């Protein structure tokens, strides 16, 4: 009746090579097999790969890889079959590792007064000793102190308060276990701020208003831009006003602009740092104020013999309307009404009649082009 009396658990390294072995016994003599836990492959008296084969010794087992990977770790089965019965146990083998940086980011960026934060991160097995250190030197030392470590359990941090073109540079963080030491090396870098936008353009523009496109700089300085900021200034002035962008939009509006002004603007980013370098100057004009826009109309009968046209407000022009002119035939007839008003009743015209119209709206710079209305009068009533 098979019965397992030896089934350790077993250690090894990564890349070497581990036996595992089981002994039973029992009468008749125990038939041994192995299965590997994770994905339930049984061994006996291969494999493909050639890195795990198994030898047997009547009564003794044994399994043995070479070349170990990580995904060899974890359980194995041992089975100890025969006609009359069968046993079976489970160990683990266990894969140790000289620590293996994990970090995603070892370049950062900073700049003079601002503290910064690096992170190494570090999978080991076993647990390694982490220290920061520049050229074998542990940090913060006595005499660094601007420096400061913390230990979060997954992450190993350092705190640097730059102060001097000496705390940016290279930073090693060192791990150790029985396995051996490993190092990453980190780099503190001098922030700039970002370089000029360029392709300034000028893609929308009205009477008092414009929109500004360019391009992001080809630099950011290392640390990401924020938003824009287009200083704008009448070129018969001296004062420049300023527009900030709604984040990092390479497009910006800018209102509130007077009519017919020549205008100057220049875009710069701002970075944590600071703002950057402006573009080239560039060179626009607003819309003038004009005439206002042509009448729209529509009508509907009024008693008696007269007609209501209906003024649906249209383009001011920048200058208010103070005059419409209704003009209608069928040789012409002018009529004159306020600025203010909302219709206008043209009065004595005939039955089953069909009337032209032509309308203009004025301000203080002239008269529209007019708008062409014509409509039929209905039959009489009785
Ligand atoms: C084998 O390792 C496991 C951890 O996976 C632990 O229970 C112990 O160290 C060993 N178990 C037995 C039963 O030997
Ligand atoms: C750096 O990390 C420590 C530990 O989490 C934290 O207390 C500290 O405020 C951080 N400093 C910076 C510059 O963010
Ligand atoms: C990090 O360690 C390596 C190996 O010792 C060394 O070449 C490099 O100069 C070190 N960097 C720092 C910042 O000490
Ligand atoms: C501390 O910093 C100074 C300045 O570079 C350096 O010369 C010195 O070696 C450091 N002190 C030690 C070894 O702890
Ligand atoms: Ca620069």
């Amino acid at each position: 009746q098979p019965h397992i009396i030896q089934l350790k658990n077993e250690t090894t390294y990564e890349n070497g090579q581990v036996t595992l072995v089981c002994d039973a016994e029992g009468e008749p003599i125990p038939e041994i097999t192995w299965k590997r836990a994770v994905d339930g492959f049984t061994f006996t008296e291969k494999s493909l790969d050639g890195r795990i084969e198994v030898k047997g010794q009547h009564g003794s087992s044994s399994l043995h890889i070479k070349d170990v990977k990580l995904s060899d770790s974890g359980r194995y089965d041992c089975e100890a079959a025969s006609r009359i019965g069968g046993h079976q146990k489970s160990m683990y083998l266990d894969i140790e590792y000289a620590p293996k940086f994990i970090s995603n980011q070892t370049i950062y960026y900073s700049w003079e007064g601002n503290p910064i934060n690096i992170s190494c991160d570090v999978k080991s097995n076993p647990p390694a000793s982490i220290h920061w250190r520049r050229d074998k030197l542990v940090l913060p030392a006595k005499n660094t102190t601007n420096l400061k470590t913390y230990s979060t359990g997954r992450k190993m941090i350092l705190e640097i308060a730059p102060t001097s073109d000496n705390d940016f540079g290279r930073y090693n963080c060192t791990a150790t276990n029985h396995i051996g030491t490993r190092f990453q090396e980190y780099i503190l870098a001098l922030a700039d701020v970002p370089s000029s936008p360029y392709g300034v353009k000028i893609i929308e523009l009205s009477q008092t208003t414009a929109k500004v496109s360019f391009n992001k700089p080809d630099s950011h300085g290392g640390v990401p831009i924020h938003h824009y900021q287009v200083d704008v200034k009448e070129v018969a002035s001296e004062i420049w006003k300023i527009v900030r962008s709604h984040g990092v939009q390479t497009m910006v509006v800018l209102n509130n602009l007077e009519p017919n002004t020549t205008y100057e603007i220049r875009v710069a980013a701002v970075n944590g740092k600071g703002q950057g370098d402006y573009s080239k100057i560039e060179i626009f004009q607003t819309l003038p104020v004009r005439e206002p826009s042509p009448p729209s109309i529509h009508g509907q009968p009024s008693s008696g013999k007269s007609f209501k046209l209906s003024i649906t407000k249209q383009d001011d022009g920048g200058a208010p309307i103070l005059e419409y002119i209704v003009k209608y035939r069928s040789q012409w007839l002018e009529k004159k009404v306020q600025g203010n008003k909302d219709h206008i009743i043209l009065e004595h015209l005939q039955w089953t009649m069909g009337y032209e119209v032509q309308i203009t709206a004025a301000n203080r710079l002239g008269y529209s082009e007019p708008t062409v209305y014509e409509f039929s009068m209905p039959p009489k009533p009785n």
